[PDB]
């Protein structure tokens, strides 16, 4: 059956909740066995595992702090130990940040880059080392990397700009194992992260309700609806299929046509 | 008769301007009439030569040692710049290191060596530049054609270190606009410096089978102008960006590769 992943094993970082959760469940729905990685959300990671088993596949939750490279190594070792091999690695874990350039601290730079950029880099490295030939790597960027310009969002935007460049060159190196490497760059996608910071993207964002701010994000797409975790999961599912092979080294912005 | 793009009365700071591209930028800003703070980390004698050259052109300059990987040293650098010359108008962030390696072999240490200078360092030079600059000032960072325009195997770490800078400058321009400071980056291709000898065998197909001279010739032929990029080429563009006449270029990354892309 075309676009399915039966017999494959996938790993998704930060798939206890948000976009990662949808990606994990969806890969399972396509027939992959799934390693659900989390850092803090233990109960949520188990719910996702349960859901993947319930729809007729298999899954395991594995804790790893993706800021710690030695834990990235162990994560992948434990993934292969449990399922025997690994075919698909989706790097999804990330954090958002806002602040005028003038007040960004060393600590905030390091908090953001350590996960969004450095972490994703080494997830890709360990994915290359552990993956079977013909495999798939997908990293997560953002529409703010290149397509969308938000005041006080320089740190985060840059953290994802590095990822865009990474994936283009990763595809050159990873080709000697016929592994494709791409990134998805979502726009505003309704998750905990969305509600945490939606007031930063709108003038006087604080004087609107959360619902209003979400509605306004909806109208930034010419389809007049919000992006949802499933929208990103749908695309990742195609990229990691056999049929996605000729998309390689690319960043796909997923904003419903906002840009 | 009209003379474009001069910087008389202005004060500029250039990171890593003891040698390479930074050296040509510093001298050129001096030639345009700016007083220049010549920052270096190791190249003391070269920094003094640049200082001397700027004084010879009829301007003034001072060399200040600072390791741009250390944010507290960036802060001191800019404090000392303003203390010496009274104000600062122009900040050019140029210091960087190159790296090569297949993804599979890149270590934590190599990631940190590259990013600490190329990305983090540049970010905080920009931060300190915004805090110290006069209104109407200029910030220019340094990216690379490998960020977006040129794809080189085993160059992922470096390419990404500069991809972050491209994104930084577009958003920096939004924040820095409350002091009417423009922020841009130059993204050179292969430019003949000490760093060129690192990159040259990777930037040509089968680069390893050629001599250094041959590689330089082959890099020349990657431009439709059939010559190499030189530090002066980048200096010429930075000079325009930091002039009054460059104001409407803001938030942009300008690839400088003689039309190779
Ligand atoms: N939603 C948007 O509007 C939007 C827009 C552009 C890009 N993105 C990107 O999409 C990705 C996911 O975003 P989201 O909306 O799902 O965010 P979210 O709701 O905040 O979820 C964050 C995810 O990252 C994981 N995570 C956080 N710290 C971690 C660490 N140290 N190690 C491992 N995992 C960690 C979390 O797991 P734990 O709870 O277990 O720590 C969680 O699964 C991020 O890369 C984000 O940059 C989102
Ligand atoms: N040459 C090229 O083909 C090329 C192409 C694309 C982009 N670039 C970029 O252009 C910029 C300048 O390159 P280049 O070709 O002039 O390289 P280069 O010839 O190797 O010179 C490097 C410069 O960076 C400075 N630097 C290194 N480490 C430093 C530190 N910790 N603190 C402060 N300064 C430091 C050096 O100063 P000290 O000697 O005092 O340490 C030196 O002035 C870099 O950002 C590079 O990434 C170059
Ligand atoms: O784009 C938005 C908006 C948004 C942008 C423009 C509008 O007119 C309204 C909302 C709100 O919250 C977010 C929250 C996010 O985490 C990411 C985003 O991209 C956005």
């Amino acid at each position: 059956i075309p676009g399915r992943l039966d017999g494959k094993v996938a790993l998704v970082t930060g798939s206890g909740r948000g976009i990662g959760a949808a990606v994990a469940v969806h890969l399972g729905r396509l027939g992959a066995k799934v390693v659900v990685n989390y850092a803090n959300s233990t109960k949520d990671a188990e719910k996702v595992v349960s859901e993947i088993k319930a729809l007729g596949s298999d899954a395991i939750a594995i804790k790893a702090d993706i800021r710690q490279v030695p834990e990235i190594v162990k994560l992948f070792d434990q993934a292969v130990a449990h399922f025997g091999h690994l075919d698909i690695a989706v790097s999804n874990s990330g954090v958002v940040s806002f602040g005028h350039l003038k007040d960004v601290t060393e600590e905030e730079f390091d908090r953001v880059f350590s996960l969004n950029t450095r972490g994703q880099f080494f997830v890709a490295r360990e994915a290359y080392r552990h993956l079977t030939e013909g495999g798939r790597i997908v990293l997560t960027s953002s529409n703010t990397s290149k397509d969308f310009s938000v005041p006080k969002h320089s740190l985060y935007s840059g953290s994802k700009g590095a990822v865009d460049s990474f994936v283009r060159i990763f595809s050159k190196d990873c080709g000697d194992k016929k592994i494709t490497v791409n990134a998805v760059a979502p726009g505003g996608t309704v998750t905990d992260m969305f509600h945490e910071v939606s007031h930063h993207y709108i003038p006087n964002g604080t004087s609107y309700t959360a619902e209003q701010r979400q509605q306004m994000a909806a109208h930034a797409s010419p389809l007049h609806r919000n992006g949802w975790p499933q929208d990103v999961a749908n695309v990742v599912g195609f990229l990691v299929s056999k049929e996605g092979e000729w998309v390689n080294g690319k960043v796909l912005t997923l904003d419903g046509g906002a840009a």
